[PDB]
């Protein structure tokens, strides 16, 4: 509804999106930061029945046919509507390690989408 | 085949997913903890060709807390790494974010850790 | 040096800070949100030879002679020099609790300070 | 009374403090994984009057890595709460930034979590 259509983020990354009416989130992540190249699949649930903004969440495992960063971002906050939508969220980003190496595997950042 | 399957974590939550070859997760998840009342539906992605140098796999999934018996207007995210094995674990890092109105939103999210097995 | 002074964030709070040779942090802290009244005391530390940003924390908690909150705020950040100096942080803020709702213990989020 | 004391981690890490009746912490961290050798001066604050309905006590502190020996540009704090007991703990939650440039402020910020016993 207010959430589907195209957003970017600060870095200049695009989120294309779908809602569903179930709840459901679907669409393709296209990253202009870090081993990443093309277009990505993304996956997430939103609250259908929202009563204050509206919370989600979506991950992006970076692999697609060209290139294998072997990790996953997960994305997780709220739908603000009106006149300028907005997405505010702060994400988890995880490494595939090594046990030795585990303490070092995740990332934590926050983005804010903007509407197109 | 090794993710695939029915996990707990500490609090006594289940977790029921399915592995798809082409990196899907999908499944169920029922909450010890919190305003959560019977199972809610998950969706997620993970590594399907992770490094052969015995590293983890990584992993992420979502879960919104609206089900046919109630709402939390709130949702979690879990990012982590799959580790095989004679006992096989998940670790993770959660995120999880409340629908608030402005004055509220710096207090919107609540961080924590979960260990999945399958005991 | 250039982290000593009077700094403001989003939020309207204040935090007055004085970086000593040694690489200590001291000051005080007033926030603009939650349980809280009249001015707190800050520790920290800094790295006092960088190279890039400038790597520093410091903790609060939120007790004074005047209102206990039972909660602790620590943020991690980097600061940024120039004309217009900037101290990007994230922050955890941990209430203490009873041991069945130590799962919901912990906030996270960012914050950005601009020196005055 | 409860805090002061020598403390260890699950990666091995010394962490040796003092709790002052005012709320301050003062020790020493060492380290047994990164770029780290030797000792680290560490500061932070804690809830000198806690409530008395079985609740942890709040805390934190910082540590930046530079020592005599060496500098990693870098520093961590930990937020979290000391439960006393026969076995007591710490159990906490960090974060790790590192001084970077503008094009990698986005992967500036590690976070993980740390349990400390006395043992
Ligand atoms: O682009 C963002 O918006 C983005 C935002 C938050 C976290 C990560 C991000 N991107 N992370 C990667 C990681 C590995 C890659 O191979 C490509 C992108
Ligand atoms: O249940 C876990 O395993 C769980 C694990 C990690 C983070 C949160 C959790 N649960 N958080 C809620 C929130 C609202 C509800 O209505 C039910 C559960
Ligand atoms: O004010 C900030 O900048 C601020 C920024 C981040 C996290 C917390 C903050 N403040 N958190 C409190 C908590 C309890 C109180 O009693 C008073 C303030
Ligand atoms: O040592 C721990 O217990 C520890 C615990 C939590 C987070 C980080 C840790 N350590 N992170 C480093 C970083 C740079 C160094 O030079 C040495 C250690």
């Amino acid at each position: 509804a207010g959430i589907t259509g195209t957003w970017y983020n600060q870095l200049g990354s695009t989120f294309i999106v779908t809602a569903g009416a179930d709840g459901a989130l679907t669409g393709t992540y296209e990253s202009a930061v870090g081993n990443a190249e093309s277009r990505y699949v993304l996956t997430g649930r939103y609250d259908s029945a929202p009563a204050s903004g509206t919370a989600l969440g979506w991950t992006v495992a970076w692999k697609n046919n060209y290139r294998n960063a072997h990790s996953a971002t997960t994305w997780s906050g709220q739908y603000v509507g009106g006149a300028e939508a907005r997405i505010n969220t702060q994400w988890l980003l995880t490494s595939g390690t090594t046990e030795a190496n585990a303490w070092k595997s995740t990332l934590v950042g926050h983005d804010t989408f903007t509407k197109v």
